[PDB]
C-alpha cells in the first residue's frame, strides 16, 4: 500500500473518557479521505486507557480505546526518558510497523 | 513488562538487477537493521521500475547473496530538483510489520506527492 504522511499531533487521554480533560499525550495519525486516522500515543503517562479526538468540522468528539502501553527510552538532553507508546486498540500489524518507523523517525530511540 | 526493543532503519547502497547476473552497479538504496549477527534487508528503494534481484557480497568475502524482491510500489517524492518517481521493493516474504516499518519510516522522512 502507497505510503501517506504520519503526523503528530498534541490530545487529550486518560484513565476514563470522562478524565480525558488536558492535552498530555502526542497522537499519531494519518490523514485520509474524510477526517483523521489516529494509529498511535505517545506519552509519559502509563495508565492511559482513552484517547479524545474533536472532529475537525466541529459537529462532535471520537474516542478510542488505547491498548496496554509499550515502554521505550529516549535520548533527551537531560538524559534518558522513558516513554509509553500505545497502540490503538485493535491495530493491524502493518499500521503498528508504520507507527514504529515514524516514531524512529521522530524521536531520539535508545 | 512490556518494553519496546526498537530500532532506526539504516540506509546502504546496494546493487540490483532484473536478473541476478544482472546485478552488477549500485542502483539502489537497501533499507536494512542492524542485529549483532548481520544486517537484516527490508525493502530496496530505486529510480528503476524492473528489478528482481538484490545483490549482497557475504560479509567474509566468500560469496553472494542473492535476495529476490515483490513487485514494486510506485510513489512520487518532491526533492529540489523536483519531483522524482520512486520505486519501493519490499523483500520477497516480508511480514507486514516489517513492511510497516518502511512505509512509516520513508513517510515520515521524505516528501510524498
Amino acid at each position: 500500500l502507497s505510503p501517506v504522511a504520519l503526523r503528530q499531533m498534541s490530545c487529550a487521554a486518560g484513565t476514563t473518557q470522562t478524565a480525558c480533560t488536558d492535552d498530555n499525550a502526542l497522537a499519531y495519525y494519518n490523514t485520509t479521505k474524510g477526517g483523521r486516522f489516529v494509529l498511535a500515543l505517545l506519552s509519559d503517562l502509563q495508565d492511559l486507557k482513552w484517547a479524545r479526538f474533536p472532529k475537525s468540522d466541529g459537529t462532535g468528539t471520537i474516542y478510542t480505546e488505547l491498548e496496554p502501553p509499550c515502554r521505550f527510552v529516549t535520548d533527551t538532553p537531560k538524559g534518558p526518558k522513558v516513554k509509553y507508546l500505545y497502540f490503538i486498540k485493535g491495530l493491524n500489524n502493518l499500521n503498528r510497523g508504520m507507527v514504529l518507523g515514524s516514531l524512529a523517525a521522530t524521536v531520539r530511540l535508545q
